[PDB]
């Protein structure tokens, strides 16, 4: 199999290791109570939260984002983050996504200096702004809300505390043109044995469907049930329907849950994952 190195970044259980649609793959104590929190090692391109008319990057009421602080920690532009971490050799030069994750991970949770709980974040590529999320819950469907890849979220990236500094080398980002995921059998790349096929008028819509079916750490309202949804104020470990083959000609999205190990080079196909950018192709 000549595809082993190339295909490593699509091994989502290995490289990401947590939920995608809903990421709550770790638990951490804050002030004597254990909460769920995101722990995926890859950025999730295009993911946001749909709530109503307010947008989720609006600061929480005193939206999902950190409230106005003095000095301001969120939102913080890429330029401001690098300046802020000037004396930190090991942090100042990170790529913008990893830096955003580390910045969010330096916020103290509810005045507990002993806690391993670290807030997730969203990076906006358009404004180069890092938003720390005060609310780590991702679905409740009190706010009713759900994770999604909305067209308005196309430049957003959802970042857990664990996003690795080499994500560009080991995580999916762009979708693959002239490519259909397959399995390596008898020295040939053969079709995924079992796929579920749905209509999708373009790649974006297919990526959305794959995202809806992807690894999730909350299946789909007491205090218990609130903590179960990731509120603070069942672990997939990345197993799920994380991959799709999109036929651009027939407008069919073929979704499956077995890790692919090679590509079939078919000019009608684009290969996508739930982690992948919903539009970008290479």
């Amino acid at each position: 199999n000549p595809w082993t190195e190339y295909m490593a970044k699509y091994d989502i259980e290995e490289v990401h290791g947590s939920g995608i649609r809903v990421d709550l793959g770790e638990d951490a104590e804050v002030a004597g109570t254990q909460y769920r929190l995101p722990s995926g090692k890859c950025p999730v391109f295009g993911k946001g939260i749909i709530i109503s008319n307010t947008t989720f990057l609006t600061p929480v009421a005193t939206g999902f984002a950190f409230p106005p602080t003095e000095p301001l920690m969120s939102p913080m532009t890429l330029d401001e983050m690098r300046h802020f971490y000037k004396d930190n050799k090991y942090v100042k030069n990170l790529d913008e996504l990893t830096l955003c994750s580390r910045h969010a991970g330096n916020m103290i949770p509810d005045n507990d200096k002993n806690s391993n709980y670290k807030y997730p974040a969203v990076y906006d590529d358009k404004d180069k702004k890092c938003h720390i999320l005060y609310i780590a819950a991702q679905e409740n469907n009190m706010f009713c809300f759900r994770p999604a890849k909305d067209i308005s979220f196309q430049n957003y990236t959802y970042l857990s505390k664990n996003v690795v500094d080499n994500w560009e080398k080991v995580c999916p980002r762009k979708n693959l043109q002239n490519a259909k995921f397959g399995l390596w059998v008898d020295g040939n790349c053969e079709d995924i044995p079992h796929v579920n096929e749905f209509p999708a008028i373009d790649l974006f819509e297919c990526n959305k469907l794959v995202f809806e079916l992807s690894a999730s750490d909350q299946p789909k309202l007491t205090d218990y049930e609130k903590i179960k949804e990731g509120f603070k104020n069942y672990k997939s470990h990345g197993k799920g329907y994380n991959w799709g083959n999109y036929n651009t000609e027939t407008q069919k999205c073929e979704i499956f849950n077995v890790k692919p190990t090679c590509l079939i080079n078919n000019s009608s196909y684009i290969a996508t994952t739930a982690l992948s950018h919903p539009i970008e192709v290479e």
